[PDB]
C-alpha cells in the first residue's frame, strides 16, 4: 500500500479507447472470480470500465457480460454467477475518465482446476 | 498538490447517502461556472455524483439539472449554459462509491455581479 508507482502503466493514444491484456493459462480451469487491483496512490489512472473476455479453447474469446463500470473503485472484484471453463482470459480496459494513463497494481484470476 | 490531507472531511452514516454544503453569498450575483476540487491524493474520497441547488431568493432552492456523475475526476467543473442569478448555492454530494469519507479540497463559485 502507498507504493506511489504503478506496477504496469499504459500510455493511451488519442484515437485509442480500449487497452487489451490477455492472460493464457497453461491449462483450462474453472473460473469463478477475477480480481483487478488499480493503483491505490492515484485512482485517476483507474479504468472507467472493464469487460472480461474468456475462452475455453483459448483462441476464440467469448466474453461474459456487459462492461462493468469501475470508476472510483480501490479494488475491482468481478465474480461469476456461473463458473465457466477458461484456458485464456482477455481483459479490455477503457481509457480513464480524466487521466490518460492506465495504472494497474495486480491482476488475479481466482478459480478451481479439476483433478 | 499532493497535500495528503483533505481540507474538509465528512464521515458518512450508513443510512445517509447525501451530504449538503450550503454557501450563502452576501448579494445575488449572476452564476456561470461552479468548480469543485476533490482531494488529489485520494480519489476514493471523491463524490460519486454532485447535484447543484441554487436560489435567487436564497431560502428556496430551485436546482439546475440532474446529478452529474463525478466518479474518477481530479477536477469537477460544472458550467451553466444559461447564467442564472443565485444569492445562495447548495451542493448535495453523494456518498463515494468505495470509500466512506468525503474529501474536498476547494469549492469555487465563479460568476459576475452587476453594477
Amino acid at each position: 500500500r502507498r507504493a506511489r508507482s504503478a506496477a504496469w502503466s499504459y500510455i493511451f493514444l488519442p484515437e485509442e479507447a480500449w487497452c487489451d491484456l490477455t492472460i493464457h493459462l497453461p491449462s483450462a480451469v474453472l473460473l469463478k472470480e477475477i480480481h483487478i487491483q488499480p493503483h491505490l496512490a492515484s485512482l485517476a489512472t483507474c479504468p472507467s470500465s472493464v469487460t472480461v473476455e474468456v475462452s475455453a479453447d483459448g483462441v476464440n474469446m467469448l466474453p461474459l457480460s456487459t462492461p462493468v463500470v469501475t470508476s472510483g473503485l480501490t479494488y475491482i472484484k468481478i465474480q461469476l454467477v456461473k463458473a465457466e471453463v477458461a484456458s485464456a482470459v482477455c481483459l479490455r480496459l477503457h481509457r480513464p475518465r480524466d487521466a490518460s494513463t492506465l495504472g494497474l497494481s495486480q491482476i488475479k484470476l481466482l478459480g478451481l482446476t479439476a483433478f
